[PDB]
């Protein structure tokens, strides 16, 4: 009941990538339960950025994700406490990107703060020379550890020509909400589409769009 069918976000970003400093910020909506949702945002400091923006489109949000099959929510079972995430991505070619992040529910309003710090992108490779054409699709698993959630994920950036850049993302999901207060799923999966709906400025304005839908894996068993 907290969080409705429709639901609007906030956002403020603070980071470095290799030697650059930035802030962000971004406003947005989705629904909750459709697993879908729409993020406008500005680099408010540090723009135009030496690096592509696609490297930091995972750090703008996973109470926008259409649980289906009855798989207990943690993300929606956190409010009113809220939640947060700390995550590793770390490039095939030597970029490593960390972000750690909060989440609350301030006047009906979710609240996002976010730090981004990456080192080692290569000066001479696809993200510092812009190379980039947003990402693939992609799949989440998620499971249970020490009361909360980890996820692990492998990506694909899209690279001019043709061709990949992969990173692989370890995520750690906390609850700020008390654990006996918390129905804990078992391992699932989360299929994800996040896409680029538009830029400006030197990629200083960008518009992205997330579908995001949970499931077991729907294969038969013979056990």
């Amino acid at each position: 009941a907290l969080i409705t069918e429709n639901m609007h976000m906030k956002l403020y970003m603070e980071g470095t990538v290799n030697n650059h400093h930035f802030k962000c910020t971004s406003e947005g909506e989705g629904k909750p339960y459709e697993g879908t949702q729409t993020m406008r945002i500005k680099v408010v400091e540090g723009g135009p950025l030496p690096f592509a923006f696609d490297i930091l489109a995972t750090s703008f949000s996973k109470t926008f994700i259409n649980h289906t099959q009855g798989i207990p929510d943690f993300f929606k079972q956190s409010f009113p406490e809220g939640f947060t995430w700390e995550r590793v991505t770390t490039y095939e070619d030597g970029g490593v990107l960390t972000a750690t992040q909060d989440t609350s529910l301030q006047d009906g309003c979710l609240i996002y703060n976010v730090k981004i710090r990456g080192v080692n992108f290569p000066s001479n490779g696809p993200v510092m020379q812009k190379k980039t054409l947003g990402w693939e699709a992609c799949t989440e698993m998620l499971y249970p550890a020490d009361g909360g959630l980890e996820g692990r994920a492998d990506m694909a950036l899209k690279l001019v020509g043709g061709g990949h850049l992969i990173c692989n993302l370890k995520t750690t999901y906390r609850s700020k909400k008390p654990a006996k207060n918390l129905k804990m799923p078992g391992v699932y999966y989360v299929d994800r589409r996040l896409e680029r709906i538009k830029e400006a400025d030197k990629e200083t304005y960008v518009e992205q769009h997330e579908v995001a839908v949970a499931r077991y894996c729907d294969l038969p068993s013979k056990l």
